[PDB]
C-alpha cells in the first residue's frame, strides 16, 4: 500500500479491527465528507447564521426542536450541564465553572459513574456541576432518585454506554418522569449511539452525541433537544465553550456525515469475509470462523481461536505480536484470555484484510517449530 | 464565482476584507494544508506516538523542548493553567477545575485583563486557576508584581495582545525574572502572534498560539516550551482536555499549516492593488488610495474615503451597505467615524476584489442623486 | 474609595465593557455606581456616562463621577450625576482644594462626614 501521511511522519501504519477506539484515533471519516469539509474550511461565512442552520440540519435527523454542534462529546455534557446551570443568563455563564451559591447539583446514578478513558465527572465538573450520587452500583430504586433532588438540584443525568451498570439501574423513563415533575432539565450521554431520534422521543431535554464515534465524522459532537435549552447551550459560546471550539470546517463536516450515514453504508456482507477466515484456518494453529454478534443483529466479524500446543503461541502472544510488530494490527482483545481473537471489518478499509493474514503466517513462521 | 459549499446551504457569500475574525471563522485554511488533513482523517494512528510527534515537529519551529497542539488558544490557556497547578499529578488532574486547598492563584497585571469574545478570565478558571491581578488599568510596577506573589500562587500570566494596555505595563523580562525568582512558571498567551520563537526565547516556560488565526491552519493551537511542563500539559488529556478535543485530522494540518507558513507565503504586492485602488475611487464620492501600515511594515491596504455630499452616503451608511447586501463585504470599521474604510487584502482572494468594486458601484447607483 | 467605607466591585474588562455586565454587578449590597473621566482611563470600549445614569437611576442608587482634571463645570452634573467631584487646584489653578457638585441630598450627606473622615481630610 502506498504509505499514508502517518507513516510519512515517521509512525506506524495502523490496521484497525477492534472498533472507533480513541486511542486509535477514533474513526476515518469518509473522503466524500472530507470534501465539504475543505471547501468550508477554504471559506469563509457568518458563523452565527451558520450556528442555527448547522442546528436546524440536525435537528431534521434527530427530531428535536433544535440543535447545536460541539467539538466532543465531553465538551456536550460540560455545556449542557452549564446550559442547565446558567439557564443561558449572560453574568453566569462568564461565571463559570464556579458555580458558587447557584443550584449546581447533577443527579446521577452511581451505576452510570463511568470512565472512558477520562471520567464523567470532569466533564460535568467543567459545567460547573456537583456530582450527587443515586443508588449503588448494582441496585438503583426509584425513591432513591426522587428523594436526591432538593432546591439545589441544576439536572438529572442519564448515561447510556456498555460501561455503566446493565442490570439494577432505573430506566430512562424513570428519569424523564422525575426531571418532569420536579421541572428539571434531562440530560442524556448518549455519545457512542447510533440512534438518532429514540432518546429525544423518550423526552429528554437534551441529548449528547459524538459525531466521529458513531458517525465516522471529523472531530465533532453535538446536542439535540428542547429549543429553550438548546439556546441556553449556545449562550455557552462566551464562557466555557470558547475552550471547547469546533471550527466552520468540521461543523460543516458533521451535517455532511449526518447525510453519509442517513443516506446509507454499505456494510461487509458475510460472503466476502469467508475468504479471509479461510486463509487464517489455514495456518497451523489458527481457527478462523465468521460469527455474527451473539447478543447484536447485523455485525459480522471473524473469530479466531489459538491452539498454543499447535501454533506455539497463546492467544495473548498472537494479539501482542498483531500490535509490535510493524504494522501495528489492533483485534479485539475481549476474550484473549479464552484463547480467542476478533476481527471486525468495519473498521477495516480493502486491502487491510489481505496484510493481516500475511502478518498471522510471518508469526506462525517465526515459531520454528 | 462557482458557488461555495456555505452558499449550497443557504448562507451568504462572505468577502473578508478586515483580518482574521472568529465572526467569520477566523482563517482560509490553504488547499495543500487540508489534503494533508484529509489523509490524516482517512486513517488511523497511534494517538500516543502521533502527540509526540507532533509536539517534536512543532517545537522545531518555535525553538522550544517540547510542544502540545491544542484545539484552540483558550483551550491552551486552560490546560496550561491545569499544568501549572497540578504539575501532571493524575489525582490532582482529575480534581480540575476544583483545585481546592492547592496552590492555584494565576498572578497577572490588570491591564491584561482582556475580552476576546470570551475574558480570558473563562479560559483561566476552566484550568483551576484564580486570577489576582497587578496594579491598575493604566500603570503596573514592579514591586506590585512581587507583592503578589505568596505561598498560593501557581504561575504567572503575560498576554500578548492589542487588546492589553500598551504603555504603563510591565516589560516580558520583568515577568521573567519574577518568575525564575520564586520558581514558578512563566505562561505566555500569544494567539494571534506570528513570532513562534520571539517569546520562547525570552525565558517563558510555556508560550500558547493559536493555529487558525495567525498560521491559517484548522482549528487548532498549541502550548510551546519546557518540556518538564508540556509534560503537565499532556497529563491532562484524563482531565480537562478530554472536553476541549482536537482530532488527529487537526493536528496534522496544523503541523503542515506551520510547513506552508514556513516555506513563505506570497503575499499581495503593492503593484496589484492599485488597480483596484483606481476603479473605486472613479466612483462619485469615493476615493480610494494604498497605504502601507502607517505603524507597521509589510503590510499592504486600499483605504476608502467617502464624502457625503458628493455619493449621498456616509462611510457608515457604506460599510452597513457592504455587510447587509446579498454579498457579505466585511470591511475594517475603525476609523468608520472617520469617514474611512479599509480593505485587507490578506484574507481577500482571487477575483474577490473585483465583487468588492461592482458593490461599491452599485451602492452610489443606488443613490439616484 | 476604601477610605469611605467602599468596597470595589469592578464591571467588564481593561479592553470591553458592556451594559449587562454593569446591570449584573448591582445588587442588594450596592451602596454607589462611580465614573471615572480621565485620560488615565480606557477610551474606548467603555461604557458612556450616559449608561452609569440610566442604571444608577434605575436602582435609585447614587452615580458618582470623578472629574478631578475636568475644566467643564456644568456637563458633568447636567448628565444626571448625582455627585461630581473636581479638583480646584487641577484644573482651576486654585490653592490646594477640591468639591463635590450635585444634588442637595447628597451633597447634605456629604457635610454630614465633618464629625468623621473628613476631619482628616481637613481644608
Ligand atoms: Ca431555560
Ligand atoms: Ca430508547
Ligand atoms: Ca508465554
Ligand atoms: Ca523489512
Ligand atoms: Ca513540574
Ligand atoms: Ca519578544
Ligand atoms: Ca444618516
Ligand atoms: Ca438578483
Ligand atoms: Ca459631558
Amino acid at each position: 500500500m502506498t504509505p499514508n501521511i502517518y507513516q510519512q511522519l515517521g509512525l506506524k501504519k495502523v490496521i484497525n479491527a477492534c472498533g472507533k477506539m480513541t486511542i486509535l484515533g477514533v474513526s476515518s471519516v469518509a473522503p466524500e465528507v472530507m470534501q465539504a469539509t475543505a471547501r468550508a474550511a477554504s471559506a469563509f461565512v457568518e458563523i452565527d447564521a451558520l450556528v442555527e442552520k448547522t442546528g436546524e440540519l440536525v435537528s431534521r435527523y434527530t427530531g428535536a426542536e433544535d440543535s447545536y454542534i460541539t467539538s466532543c462529546a465531553s465538551a456536550g455534557i460540560a455545556i449542557a450541564v452549564a446550559a442547565a446551570i446558567t439557564h443561558g443568563d449572560r453574568a453566569r455563564v462568564a461565571l463559570m465553572p464556579d458555580s458558587s451559591g447557584m443550584a449546581n447539583e447533577v443527579v446521577m446514578l452511581r451505576g452510570h459513574n463511568v470512565d472512558y478513558g477520562a471520567p464523567v465527572t470532569s466533564a460535568i465538573r467543567l459545567g460547573g456541576g456537583r456530582i450527587v450520587e443515586v443508588g449503588s452500583s448494582n441496585l438503583a430504586t426509584r425513591w432513591q432518585l426522587e428523594s436526591a433532588i432538593n432546591e439545589k438540584t441544576a439536572a438529572l443525568l442519564y448515561v447510556k454506554s456498555h460501561h455503566c451498570v446493565q442490570k439494577g439501574m432505573l430506566s430512562i423513563d424513570d428519569f424523564v418522569q422525575v426531571a418532569q415533575a420536579n421541572h428539571l432539565p434531562l440530560i442524556v450521554d448518549a455519545a457512542a449511539e447510533e440512534d438518532l431520534r429514540g432518546w429525544v422521543a423518550s423526552g429528554a431535554d437534551m441529548v449528547i452525541y459524538s459525531g466521529a464515534k458513531a458517525f465516522n465524522a471529523p472531530t465533532s459532537g453535538f446536542i439535540t433537544g428542547r429549543k429553550t435549552w438548546i439556546a441556553a447551550c449556545k449562550a455557552q459560546h462566551q464562557g466555557i465553550a470558547r475552550a471547547m471550539k469546533i471550527g466552520k470546517e468540521n461543523m460543516v463536516g458533521l451535517v455532511y456525515a449526518l447525510e453519509n450515514y442517513h443516506q446509507g453504508q454499505t456494510t461487509v456482507t458475510a460472503a466476502q469475509l469467508q475468504p479471509v477466515a479461510e486463509a487464517i484456518s489455514a495456518i497451523h494453529g489458527l481457527y478462523a470462523d465468521i460469527e455474527q454478534d451473539e447478543a447484536g443483529r447485523a455485525i459480522w466479524r471473524i473469530r479466531v481461536r489459538v491452539n498454543a500446543s499447535e501454533l506455539g503461541l497463546n492467544a495473548q502472544d498472537v494479539e501482542a505480536q498483531l500490535r509490535g510488530g510493524e504494522i501495528a494490527i489492533y483485534a479485539r482483545k475481549y476474550q484473549l484470555h479464552q484463547g480467542v481473537f476478533s476481527l471486525d471489518p468495519r473498521t477495516v478499509a480493502e486491502g487491510e484484510m489481505a496484510l493481516i493474514v500475511a502478518r498471522l503466517r510471518e508469526i506462525a513462521e517465526h515459531a520454528a517449530d
